[PDB]
C-alpha cells in the first residue's frame, strides 16, 4: 500500500521567532503546518513528547495530525482554522452577548480539559503560553487553544501575559498547581481582551492588548515586573460594563483570575461552572 | 515527493514491524513501532536530531487521527540484512572478518566520542548492541542500528534494558552505576566482545570454521530469562569458549585476546572502543 505523505504548502499565514505557519493541503483536506525555527527546536520535542504520551482530542484544543522530522526540518501538522487567531478576529469584529459567551466558554472548556487529570484518560497539563494569538476561531463560533510547545504534564511564555509570580520569580517551580494558576492569570487577560469587543448599549472598546496603556510594544521583563508586581496594576474595567449584566459578571470573573496570591485565583473547572450560569 | 510505498515486511516482533519501501525511486527501510516501544521511538528521534557505520536517518513521523497513533522511523535500506542473518549462511576469510569488525569498532568509537563546534555531536552509549542491530553493506562494511535505548552525554532512567544474551554482568546483577555515563560505554564493549566472538567463529583458518551460534548458546536454555543469564555470567563467571584452532591463526589469536579484554568482570578494566579500533587497525 502507498503512504501519501505529499503535504502541499500553499500560503504562509504566520512568521515569527517560532518559525512559520503555512496553510497546506494533504489529500484534498486543508492542514496547518508549523515549521519550527532552530531557536524553537525544544518546543517541537516538548510537544511531540506530550502527544506521544497522550493523544489529546477535544473540540476546544487544536487537533493534532502529525509531528515530522526530515533530513533537520521539524514540522507540526494540525487542523486548519480559516478564520484564524482570536487576536486577528478581535481586531476587525465586535461581538454580542451570544458570540462573546460562546468564545469565552469554549476557551474555559479547552483549558479545563487541559488542566483536569482523567483516570482510565489523560495527565493534567498546564499550557504556560495562553494568549489571544494562541487561540483560533472555528466557524461554529467556538475557539480552540493552540501551541503546547511549553506545556507541562503531571521565565518562559509571552512577557505581556506572565503572572506576577513568574515575573518576580516567586513561583513554586516544584508544584504543578503553580503552572495551572499561571494559566488562569493569562485566561483572565484574554477574557478582558474579548469583553472589550462585546457591544452593550451601542458602546464597544477598540481592540487593545493587555497593559497597552502602561508598557511599550515588546515590553521588557523589567517593564512588566514594575507594572504587575511592584505597582500591582491590573487592566481597566470601563464604566459601561457595569450597565451590562454579562460584562458585570465577566469583570468579577477576570478580577478572580488576577489576584497577586496564586492560590486565591479561581480554577478552570470553577470558571467553566460560573460561565454556564451567565445568560 | 514524500510518497512511501511499503513493498515487503522484512521483520515483525515485540518492537513492531520493519518494511522494505520505495521513496523517490530509492529503497528505504520503514520501522513502525509497537505501542510497547513508543519511548524508544521518541528517544531514537532525539538521538538522530544530531557516519558510514551508523544506520542513516531519512525521517521520523508521529501520525494520529482519533485515538490511533502510528510511530514511523525511515532509514536507508541494506539488502543483505543483519550481520546476524549474514553470519548464518556465510563463512569469512581474514579480509572480510577484519573489515566487518573494524567497521563496527569504528561506528562504536564514533558513537562513544564527543566532537565539538557547530557541526559536532555529544557522546552516545548504544546499550543494545547485538548482531541483529548491525546491518551488512555491499562494500562488506557494517553499520550500527537501533538508537532506541541509546544515552547521550555532553540521562536515560527506567530499569535493566537490552538483549538478555548480550547483557554485561553489572546489568544482570544490577550493580551498574545508573548515574555514570562511562558505565554505559562499558556495557557496549562487553556486547561488542560477544559480537567479535560470533563473527570470528565464521572466519575459516587452516580449512576449519565453527557454525553460527549466539553468545552462551551452549550454557543457557533457548529464549533465556534474565535470571538464566545472571546465573551463567554472574554466578558461574562463564565467557564464550575460544576454539583451540584459533591459536594456530595469528589474526584469530589477536581477536581472541581482544574479546577477552572486553569480558573482564571489572568494567573499568575493559578496553575502550578507541583502543579496539586501533588494535584492529594494526591487525592485517
Ligand atoms: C509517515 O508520514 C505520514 C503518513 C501519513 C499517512 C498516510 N496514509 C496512511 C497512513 C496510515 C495510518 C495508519 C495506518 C495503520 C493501519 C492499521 N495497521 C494495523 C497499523 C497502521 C496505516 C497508514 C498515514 C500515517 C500522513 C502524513 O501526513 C498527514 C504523514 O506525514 C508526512
Ligand atoms: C497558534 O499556533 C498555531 C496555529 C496554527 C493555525 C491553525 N489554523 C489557522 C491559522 C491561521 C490562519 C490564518 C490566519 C490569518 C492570515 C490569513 N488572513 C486570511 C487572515 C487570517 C491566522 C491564523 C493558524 C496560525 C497552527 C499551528 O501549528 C501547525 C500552531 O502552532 C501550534
Ligand atoms: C494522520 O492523519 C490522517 C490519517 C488518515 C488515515 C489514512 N490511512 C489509514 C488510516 C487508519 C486506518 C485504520 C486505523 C485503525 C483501525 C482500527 N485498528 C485495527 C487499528 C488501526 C488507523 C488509521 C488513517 C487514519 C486519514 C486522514 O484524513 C482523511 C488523516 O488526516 C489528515
Ligand atoms: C535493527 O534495526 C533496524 C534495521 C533496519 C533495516 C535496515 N535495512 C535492512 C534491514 C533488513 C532487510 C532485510 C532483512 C532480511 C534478510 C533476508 N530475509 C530472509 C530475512 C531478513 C533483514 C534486515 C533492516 C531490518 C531498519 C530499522 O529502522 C527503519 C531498524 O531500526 C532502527
Amino acid at each position: 500500500r502507498t503512504v501519501a505523505r505529499d503535504i502541499t504548502l500553499l500560503e504562509c499565514v504566520g512568521k515569527g521567532r517560532y518559525g512559520e505557519v503555512w496553510r497546506g493541503s494533504w489529500q484534498g483536506e486543508n492542514v496547518a503546518v508549523k515549521i519550527f525555527s532552530s531557536r524553537d527546536e525544544k518546543s517541537w520535542f516538548r510537544e511531540t513528547e506530550l502527544y506521544n504520551t497522550v493523544m489529546l482530542r477535544h473540540e476546544n484544543i487544536l487537533g493534532f495530525i502529525a509531528s515530522d522530522m526530515t533530513s533537520t526540518q521539524l514540522w507540526l501538522i494540525t487542523h486548519y482554522h480559516e478564520m484564524g487567531s482570536l487576536y486577528d478576529y478581535l481586531q476587525l469584529t465586535t461581538l454580542d452577548t451570544v458570540s462573546c459567551l460562546r468564545i469565552v466558554l469554549s476557551i474555559a472548556s479547552g483549558l479545563a480539559h487541559l488542566h483536569i487529570e482523567i483516570f482510565g484518560g489523560k495527565p493534567a497539563i498546564a499550557h504556560r503560553d495562553l494568549k489571544s494569538k494562541n487561540i483560533l476561531v472555528k466557524k461554529n463560533g467556538q475557539c480552540c487553544i493552540a501551541d503546547l510547545g511549553l506545556a507541562v504534564m503531571h521565565r518562559v511564555g509571552t512577557k505581556r501575559y506572565m503572572a506576577p509570580e513568574v515575573l518576580d520569580e516567586t513561583i513554586q517551580v516544584d508544584c504543578f498547581d503553580s503552572y495551572k494558576r499561571v494559566d488562569i492569570w493569562a485566561f483572565g487577560l484574554v477574557l478582558w481582551e474579548v469583553a472589550r469587543r462585546m457591544v452593550s448599549n451601542g458602546i464597544v472598546e477598540d481592540y487593545k492588548p493587555p497593559f497597552y496603556d502602561v508598557v511599550p510594544n515588546d515590553p521588557s521583563f523589567e517593564d512588566m515586573r514594575k507594572v504587575v508586581c511592584v505597582d500591582q496594576q491590573r487592566p481597566n474595567i470601563p464604566n459601561r460594563w457595569f450597565s451590562d449584566p454579562t460584562l458585570t459578571s465577566l469583570a468579577k470573573l477576570m478580577k478572580e483570575c488576577w489576584y497577586q496570591n496564586p492560590s486565591a485565583r479561581l480554577t478552570a473547572l470553577r470558571i467553566k461552572k460560573t460561565l454556564t450560569k451567565i445568560d
